[PDB]
């Protein structure tokens, strides 16, 4: 009966010296993000709208013209709403199928539903525009490292639909995509033919991003099973510091600092936790201030620290895949 579950217990990273840091930090553009990957993303796009439509059409696109083997599937289901059934569409995109293992790499591409205000939109820069935006631009920057993955463990990228509520938050109106996506995986063997293990038990680590984006976030050490890939982020963010590669950045004010948060905030996260997998919640606390505002937009959205956080999370992902 294989322990290959238990691999991600003991799982290390290939740690880059200067050189590699510094060529990671010069091979991701912010500038072509947010011209590229973000800006088609600032547009409403709550579940079943056409916005919702052009925002999976514009991720998969994006995924598509990459070189390294994404194979991209679209989970579409039916769930109850406030407003009656509706249909949702998770998206995901794995590098190497059946490759036992996976690190994942998530956000929610849906944007919280609003009745248009005086002429104005919710279009969820931080919530989460930005952090689909990060994942694709990781995508494009590694896409040459990531080729070469063409250690049985691989890379998946997973953006929910649905993570927000029609109306206020409430259980079992919320994380739709992920409370759908989290049980079909758990009831999924993987690899294909296993006989008692799911694709649940393949998640190395669930790194889920979300309201990414405004100025001076600080992000809490939550959970002390992933404590150690915390610790891993404070390292690279600190040794990226010290190589004059972060832009308007100081250690007092750091992203990763050493403080937890013992209260339970409620996310996509939350269905894959409960059943057992380790997660790195990437959600700063507090919120930004523009949070479920109009205000959530372009404008205020702080282009030097999304940045530095590309660089931190594809530094982080080279490390985790030896790569
Ligand atoms: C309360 C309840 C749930 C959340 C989750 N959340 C995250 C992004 N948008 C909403 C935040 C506050
Ligand atoms: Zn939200």
């Amino acid at each position: 009966a294989s322990a290959w579950p238990e691999e991600k217990n003991y799982h290390q990273p290939a740690i880059l010296n200067s050189s590699a840091l510094r060529q990671i930090a010069e091979g991701t553009s912010i500038s072509e993000m947010w011209q590229n990957d973000l800006q088609p993303l600032l547009i409403e796009r709550y579940p079943g709208s056409p916005g919702s439509y052009a925002a999976r059409q514009h991720i998969m696109q994006r995924i598509q013209r990459l070189q390294a083997d994404w194979v991209l599937e679209i989970d579409t289901f039916l769930s109850q709403t406030p407003y009656g059934y509706r249909s949702f569409s998770n998206i995901i995109s794995t590098l190497n199928p059946t490759a036992k293992r996976h690190l994942v790499l998530a956000c929610h591409y849906d944007s919280k539903y609003f009745s248009h205000w005086n002429n104005r939109v919710f279009v969820g820069a931080t919530d989460s525009a930005v952090p689909c935006a990060m994942m694709l631009e990781l995508a494009r920057a590694l896409d040459k490292k990531l080729l070469s993955l063409k250690p049985d463990l691989s890379l998946q990228l997973i953006f929910f639909d649905g993570e927000e509520a029609f109306l206020h938050w409430s259980p079992q109106d919320s994380l739709y995509g992920s409370r759908h996506l989290a049980a079909k995986m758990a009831s999924t063997p993987h690899p294909p033919g296993a006989r008692g293990t799911s694709q649940l038990h393949g998640m190395d680590l669930l790194v889920l991003l979300d309201l990414i984006g405004a100025p001076n976030p600080t992000f809490p050490n939550f959970f002390p099973n992933s404590a150690r890939w915390f610790e891993r982020l404070q390292a690279i963010e600190h040794e990226l510091h010290e190589l004059g590669l972060l832009k308007d950045h100081s250690l007092e004010g750091r992203y990763f600092q050493n403080y937890s948060y013992g209260g339970v905030i409620q996310d996509d996260h939350i269905p894959f936790l409960r059943r057992g997998v380790p997660v790195l919640h990437l959600i700063p606390s507090p919120f930004p201030e523009v949070w479920h505002t109009m205000d959530d937009n372009e404008e205020n959205l702080d282009e030097s620290t999304i940045d530095n956080l590309n660089k931190i999370l594809q530094v982080f992902v080279l490390e985790y895949l030896h790569l």
